[PDB]
């Protein structure tokens, strides 16, 4: 319940009716997983910011239906010869012309990066932590300093706001 304002007071509102929509359509409750909810809006803030501080270097493929993304990279591989991935990816990188995958973490770093490599093949790999810890694939962290710093302050500030609530705890010791 608690985290449940927190969520609603402190992400932009169609970050929340984006990671609610998700969450019904796929039978869960945002009131019920209340930290998937949280970790939901988080990621999806991130792949947000990350486009944002681009001209039009990304384009967004995370928090569109399943159609428009499969849509958006069918047009982008047709049009540029890269292959096509087996999952959505998060964004693609006009300028270096590789799709990237962004992953948020509560663990290290490098676990969760092994995790999503593992899991993935030519998609660039970018892991944020609330600890203000990045990995990203070869080293290349795609965006300048100040835009990886941002996006740092802003997840460190949400692990704060969460243990200013008492619900960092709980958070940190959950899984998405
Ligand atoms: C489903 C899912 O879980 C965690 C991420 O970081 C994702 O990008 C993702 C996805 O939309 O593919
Ligand atoms: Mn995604
Ligand atoms: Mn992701």
């Amino acid at each position: 319940m608690a985290m449940e304002d927190f969520v609603r007071q402190c992400f932009n509102p169609m970050i929340v009716e984006l990671a609610e929509k998700a969450m019904k359509e796929y039978g869960e409750d945002p009131k019920i997983e209340t930290n998937k909810f949280a970790a939901i809006c988080t990621h999806l803030e991130v792949c947000f910011m990350y486009s944002d501080f681009g001209k039009h270097r990304f384009e967004i493929i995370e928090g569109r239906d399943r159609i428009m993304a499969w849509t958006v990279v069918n047009s982008i591989c047709n049009t540029t010869g890269v292959e096509k991935p087996k999952f959505l990816p998060d964004l693609y990188d006009y300028k270096e012309n590789r799709f990237i995958e962004i992953g948020v973490t509560r663990r290290e770093v490098h676990i969760y990066y092994l995790e999503k490599a593992n899991k993935i093949e030519k998609t660039h790999i970018h892991i944020f932590s609330f600890t203000g810890e990045e990995m990203a694939t070869k080293a290349d962290y795609t965006l300048d300093e100040e835009s990886r710093a941002r996006i740092k302050t802003r997840l460190f500030t949400i692990r704060q706001e969460m243990a200013s609530r008492s619900l960092w705890d709980s958070f940190r010791q959950s899984e998405r």
